[PDB]
């Protein structure tokens, strides 16, 4: 998470690559959830850390 | 619910109070849910009434 073609500190941007070309997307649409509705505390880099039912 | 600095019967005006001021918000985002999603019937004032699994 959190790269804008370079080092940056923010929480409204996610990167992915479709094919062999890099792309963009929005972090606010990111969601991780088990059988029940789940929530995200706060993450940085490759890892997503949270509580979850 | 349903107060816009005065009495009104409506479905798209919710007030949330941060600090010692008054603020505007939309009722459409009001959702109550346990592990399963609940069902809102229609409410008035300080009270909520609903079915829910």
């Amino acid at each position: 998470i959190g790269i804008n073609k370079g080092g940056t500190h923010e929480h409204n941007k996610i990167r992915y690559i479709a094919g062999h070309d890099m792309k963009e997307a929005n972090r606010d649409s990111l969601q991780v959830h088990t059988s029940g509705v789940c929530a995200i505390r706060g993450t940085m880099g490759h890892f997503i850390v949270a509580y979850c039912p």
